[PDB]
């Protein structure tokens, strides 16, 4: 449908990728039906949608989806509308131009059923001419013209109800006005203000949001977090919200109530109804109009507030996916207890278990001594290189164990490292870690998911919900549903961006893989089991339920490592062999002779080898890959780094984090000594994440300042230090 790509592409030009053509979307969207993945569709179809890259490719997935939605309402709409004989083409063609979901259904409200309301009865009972003349024609007076409107029974007997019932036909009349509602809707956004207030019990029981107790704020203004805190007063709540316009005054016109009148030209001039009618429009304020609106903006901003809070969410999450693994390194995993004891677990280079254990190291049970016995023992009898320590309970104590052991025994050249130990108590307790590890007990497999963790981080974490990797502060406090949604993307994303090894990939791994899900991934675990390794890629198409289609969208993201086949090692789709067979052919060379030589590569004239299908995005791609097949697209893990006790610039490493003190501020920055007998320049703007105006403010010397490297300098004998959050040396 060309509107909705017309307006994908509009929305989508607004990213700094900027401009993008209705006949990308509509190559995209033609790909997204037909059952492509994102990951797919961005990595091997870019001549077909012009390069959409994951960013674009994943909210034209999202806008498609709502845009989708706002078509099928706006078809219903016109249907019904239509079949009551109503739809003038001046509507019809507001309908058209709706582009939100309120302008859609805010146009249909004259038109939407129901029965039996007070202004239906009213009708029935002819009290419509009432309504009409009163409205019509101010100097009536109102008690005369209802007189002849008593219907006995009818509903109506006083003169004072049957103007109750003209004054409902009044209101319903004026609260389904499209353009009213437009005008008051934009009003209300812009001046009221939300209003936040305790409950009655004053409830000490609102603590968590004591800091909402009395508080007013512009709405158009409001934080996100603030926000959703406020809406936390949800089922049973310490806290009731509202908006207001300008002051609680009585004996004021509401500034909507004023608006609804000028809408309606209801112009208080003393005549014989203009109080009636006043009270008409004051009542449709107060009883219509105004919860209607506030329904619409609380919605929308909860939305606002959720949809960001979620961006805030999956980029964490993206982040944590894409942490540097260590490697394949036998290593150490420690969870810190003090209460019950550490737990300690080996695993070798490739995530084995080799051994756990129980020491007591801490205060409960005094074991210092001990316990560094055991541990160089299970490190020099497994080669343990690294040693993963959990920054739950009792890190400190256990950090001090770990660096002592290391310079202790030096001869083991052992560097430690600190783990997020959140996601390793999820791991444990899940029945994936029963499966895992049944004869060990619960508090032994955290220790396994430590050390697993450093190793490869994105291996590790996607054995749990993604939620419960523990992506962000207040997470309850969204839609789980488009929490699910999101974090399951950036899942996919940070999964085929690395890449899997199907011979050493578990199941939970292999499912996040495009084109994959649980079952099939499964299905791959027990072949291998069954045959062995997979000797290529060709050879998944034997896995039961694994099709042509699965295999396409799986496979390019799917290696074989050290096969017959040496580019199931690359991100080179097997679609593509014939194409890379013709490269290797022109060249006179094997593809494993072209396997890392980058200049002769380079060389190429990518456009020699192009065609219809496979056009110089592939080309250019497939050259690359085969300079550097399967490249990890994450961040170096560097040993160098971590490594603490360096007393000499040399082996300062730009790119450490180290525990400096403050020699002395300057008005133009602070000076640390790290301890290499030369102080570092943490410039002014460097001091702060924040705005820096003056560094004495910021910092003190004396105060120790936890700094990390960035232009490290022997010559010149200098280090260049940072203090802040970019982490962007030279």
């Amino acid at each position: 449908m060309d509107s909705i790509n017309t307006r994908i592409a509009e929305e989508l030009s607004a990213l700094p990728s900027g401009r993008v053509q209705p006949q990308q979307v509509a190559a995209a969207v033609a790909l997204l039906d037909e059952g492509s993945t994102v990951p797919f569709i961005a990595r091997y179809r870019k001549e077909v949608t012009g390069s959409l890259d994951d960013t674009q490719l994943r909210m034209l997935e999202e806008r498609l989806r709502y845009l989708r939605e706002l078509e099928e309402r706006r078809g219903a709409i016109l249907a019904s509308i239509e079949e009551q004989g109503k739809l003038t083409p001046e509507l019809a063609r507001d309908i058209k131009l709706a582009d939100t979901k309120t302008r859609l259904e805010d146009l249909y409200l004259p038109y939407k059923q129901k029965r039996r309301t007070k202004g239906q009865i009213a009708l029935e009972a002819g009290l419509g001419a009432l309504a009409d003349a009163l409205f019509d024609d101010p100097t009536l007076v109102p008690e005369s013209e209802a007189a002849r409107f008593v219907d006995a029974e009818k509903g109506f007997a006083d003169v004072k109800a049957v103007l109750e019932g003209a004054k409902y036909i009044l209101m319903e009349r004026f609260a389904e006005d499209a353009t009213l509602l437009d005008k008051l809707r934009v009003f209300m956004k812009n001046e009221a203000t939300l209003t936040a207030r305790v409950v009655p019990g004053k409830e000490q029981e609102g603590a968590k949001f004591s800091d909402y107790f009395e508080h007013d704020e512009p709405l158009k203004s409001a934080p996100s977090h603030r926000a959703l805190a406020i809406f936390r007063g949800r089922n049973e709540g310490v806290l009731s919200a509202s908006l207001k316009v300008g002051e609680e005054a009585p004996g004021t016109l509401h500034p909507c109530e004023v608006m609804i009148a000028e809408r309606f030209g209801l112009s208080n001039q003393g005549r014989a109804a203009d109080k009636w009618l006043a009270e008409v429009v004051r009542w449709t304020w107060k009883v219509k109009l105004y919860t209607h609106l506030e329904t619409d903006l609380f919605g929308e901003l909860r939305d606002g507030a959720e949809d960001e809070a979620i961006s805030v969410f999956a980029r964490n999450l993206h982040d944590l996916l894409l942490a540097a693994p260590a490697g394949p390194r036998a290593t150490l995993g420690l969870d810190p207890g003090l209460r019950t004891g550490v737990k300690v677990a080996v695993v070798d280079a490739t995530g084995k278990l080799l051994d756990t254990a129980t020491v007591y190291p801490h205060a409960p049970k005094n074991q210092w001594d001990q316990t560094l016995a055991v541990l160089a023992a299970l490190c020099a009898k497994h080669q343990v290189e690294l040693i993963a320590i959990g920054n739950g309970t009792a890190s400190r104590e256990t950090d001090k164990l770990a660096g002592e052991l290391i310079k202790k025994y030096p001869g083991m050249k052992l560097t430690k490292i600190m783990v997020s130990e959140a996601g390793a108590s999820v791991y444990s307790a899940s029945e994936l870690a029963a499966k895992e590890f049944p004869e060990l007990d619960v508090s032994l497999r955290g220790a396994v998911s430590i050390a697993r963790r450093l190793q490869d981080p994105l291996a590790e974490l996607v054995k749990i919900e993604p939620k419960s990797i523990g992506v962000g502060q207040y997470q309850h406090d969204v839609s789980q549903l488009k929490l699910a949604r999101s974090l399951d993307a950036v899942v996919e994303d940070c999964v085929n961006a690395v890449g899997v090894d199907v011979n050493t990939a578990s199941a939970a791994l292999l499912a996040r893989i495009s084109g994959l899900n649980s079952t099939l991934a499964q299905n791959i675990v027990a072949h291998r089991d069954a045959n062995g390794a997979f000797r290529t890629r060709d050879e998944l198409k034997k896995v039961s339920r694994l099709g042509e289609k699965t295999f396409e969208q799986a496979a390019g993201f799917l290696r074989v490592m050290n096969g017959d086949n040496p580019l199931d090692a690359s991100a080179v789709h097997p679609e593509t062999y014939p194409l890379v067979q013709r490269i290797a052919a022109d060249t006179e060379r094997d593809i494993r002779s072209l396997i890392g030589d980058s200049a002769f590569l380079k060389r190429l004239d990518p456009k020699k080898f192009t065609d219809e299908t496979f056009g110089l995005p592939t080309v250019t791609d497939i050259l690359k890959e085969l300079d550097k097949p399967g490249r990890d697209p994450r961040p170096e893990f560097k040993t160098a780094e971590f490594q603490e006790g360096v007393e000499s610039l040399k082996d300062l490493k730009p790119g450490m984090v180290l525990e400096g003190v403050v020699t002395n501020v300057t008005n133009f920055g602070a000076f640390v000594d790290i301890g290499v007998h030369q102080d570092g320049l943490v410039h002014i703007s460097a001091l702060s994440e924040k705005f820096v105006k003056d560094p004495y403010e910021v910092v003190k010397a004396g105060d120790i300042v936890k700094v990390k490297v960035m232009e490290v300098d022997i010559p010149r004998n200098r280090v260049g230090l940072s203090m802040r959050m970019s982490d962007t040396p030279g």
